[PDB]
């Protein structure tokens, strides 16, 4: 599956998919911060980035970050996704579907069997949608002493 | 906390328990400390893989050298670890191995500034953990599989 693709194209714009790990730390910074989500310094954001096995952006080109998914790996088994944003301007349209499925993909083509994640309440049904499934034959999510 | 840990002295001939996070395993005694409690044979080239992008390998071993006990934990560095494959030699379990080996993993995770230590428990030792201080489901988080199959 190629590296970056259009998912969409509209008149007024296309909607960019990619796997290549294109993410300037203060576009994702803005991008959090639409979301309301507290700033964490830009050098661990960073390195965050770089030890990520899976980085996909959403840009909108007329380059504008507009989403991205994340993900840690071994590189054999286990997969574990995070910090899936999408710009609320973009919200509602799809796109972060369009996301994971190309995130999802991505993990399978590299032979990752075991994609999980951890979900927000608010989330949960949005991933199930996708096809997660919370707590198969009981297990359990867990934190050590979370500040949540 | 050290990279390398006497944990325990004992006689029965004296054994020591060995704790390392230095990551040396040796991929061949992982193999069969796999199949002694009971997990499929996985092929050699995926398990040095996953050894090889673990941000953290934990070892037991016993010196009276053989490898007893084993976990890891996936990262990204800075904000994240998620810990696997926990596994303590039957032979050796109900000790307090298993915990002391927890223990030192999430010092030693702790050590490296992570914030936000993870795993994902089967239901049958749920509460091993919640023992170490892991929470299930906080403020109704939960944790989800892709079509899993187990
Ligand atoms: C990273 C984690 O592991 S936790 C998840 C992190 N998410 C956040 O908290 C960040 C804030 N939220 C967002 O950025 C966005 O709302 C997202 C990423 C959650 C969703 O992206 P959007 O672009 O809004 O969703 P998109 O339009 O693609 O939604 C697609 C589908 O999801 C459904 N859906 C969307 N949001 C939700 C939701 N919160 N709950 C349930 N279903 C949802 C839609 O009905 C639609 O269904 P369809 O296939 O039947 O049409
Ligand atoms: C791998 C993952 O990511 S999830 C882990 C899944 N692992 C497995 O199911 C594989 C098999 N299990 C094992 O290897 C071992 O049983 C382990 C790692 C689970 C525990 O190791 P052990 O060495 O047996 O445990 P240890 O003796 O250190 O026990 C620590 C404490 O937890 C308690 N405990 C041990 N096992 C369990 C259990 N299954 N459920 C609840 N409590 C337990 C013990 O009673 C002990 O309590 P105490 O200190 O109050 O006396």
């Amino acid at each position: 599956l190629p590296e970056e693709l259009v998912l969409l194209e509209r008149t007024l714009e296309q909607i960019i998919f990619s796997s290549a790990g294109d993410v300037n730390v203060y576009d994702l910074q803005a991008l959090c911060d639409k979301v309301g989500w507290p700033r964490r310094p830009l050098t661990k954001i960073a390195a965050s980035l770089r030890n990520s096995y899976l980085v996909a952006t959403l840009h909108s080109v007329t380059k504008q970050l507009i989403g991205m998914a994340r993900a840690t790996s071994d590189h054999a088994f286990n997969a574990t996704i995070w910090d899936v944003l999408v710009d609320p301007s973009y919200q509602g349209q799809g796109l972060g579907k369009a996301l994971m499925e190309k995130v999802i993909r991505t993990l399978l083509q590299r032979d990752i069997s075991n994609i999980t994640l951890f979900a927000d309440n608010k989330v949960v049904d949005f991933y199930k949608n996708l096809g997660f499934e919370a707590d198969p034959q009981g297990i359990k999510g867990m934190f050590w002493y979370p500040r949540f």
